[PDB]
């Protein structure tokens, strides 16, 4: 297969976990859906300013903060809609902005600050203004074993990496406005030292944990 | 900023840019946080423009719409009580898209939204295009980029709907006035300030 350079399925999850542990990002690739999608993925707790800038530069710029229901409930974040008519049930909450520490909310530093506040150990609802320029997604309980989404993969990988169970993701896009396909995702992975792992890889891997 | 003209010549030139299927840089030079946004008339925006806008902006590409339009589409406000910016619930085209995130797809969503006989069922929620409700009265009521985009579309003879995105640098900092000017000059997208536009409308 196209991913051999990153290792076997096991080795791929293992190396993704290791990248995260060492403050790098990973490319999570969907192999299994009608539209394949490669996402830039970081552990929220670990993410750096330069990584947020990289993410905005090369992704959709709709940078999502993937969170547990527990976390979502702690922040009193209701779902953006009560009736979700999105094609793949994409789990957006109401959007958020740090109540302190930001200006407009849009800069890489700003988005980071709101992510940091959201995931902070004793984070309170009042810590967040709504709406804003950071887009929380509610992970399905059970992670990739319940829903093979990049949202769930980012949370499962953060946790596998021994971080707080919170991901940051953004879809890799090309400068012409097309979304990256598997070859372009691999090219990007190789050039930015962010290994590729498929949601299948991860799913398989946890089924046996 | 005199490279672009006088205050009146700046609004006249922005309007013309839009008329001819180009973008404009709308600059806030009166708030504490100065901000330059890429601005297009919705009805006129092309694919290459949507790509440019994702590439160099925040990527949070907003569709600025009248209250009329928002109620035609049965778009409630995202929040019932705003602690923040007038975000509506977010939208995807119900037909004609896949994931919604490509430049082609965002455009297809925008086109469905502003189309003459658009109905709520035309849009799935949530999605990856972010409508913003303009305040009644435009810039004369609220000197925001959201209002400016709608007032410029209208001045330019389009449906009263803008697309906007905040210009960002590759290092994740937001563009300031020098950078907004450089980008404008490089992409043939004229700079106009919200003050410029407000004055021009007052008359």
């Amino acid at each position: 297969t196209l991913l051999s350079d990153f290792g076997t399925p096991v080795e791929r999850v293992e190396r993704a976990i290791d990248a995260l542990r060492n403050g790098r990002g990973v490319m999570v690739l969907d192999d299994e859906s009608r539209e394949n999608e490669g996402d830039m993925v970081f552990a929220a707790e670990a993410m750096t300013l330069e990584q947020m800038a990289l993410t905005i530069r090369h992704g959709s710029g709709i940078v999502c903060l993937c969170i547990t229901d527990e976390r979502r409930q702690q922040l009193d974040l209701p779902m953006m809609v009560t009736h979700n008519s999105s094609q793949f049930q994409t789990a957006f909450t109401v959007t958020i902005e740090a109540a302190e520490g930001v200006t407009t909310g849009v800069s890489a530093a700003d988005r980071l600050t709101t992510i940091r506040k959201a995931i902070a150990d004793n984070a309170k609802p009042a810590d967040l203004n709504r709406p804003g320029h950071v887009f929380p997604l509610r992970g399905q309980p059970g992670g990739v074993l319940s829903r093979r989404g990049h949202t769930e993969a980012s949370i499962d990988l953060a946790t596998l990496a021994g971080y707080k169970p919170a991901g940051v993701l953004c879809e890799l896009t090309n400068d012409d406005g097309s979304m990256a396909h598997a070859p372009e995702v691999i090219a990007f992975a190789k050039l930015h030292d962010m290994p590729v792992v498929t949601i299948d890889d991860l799913a398989a891997y946890l089924q046996s944990r």
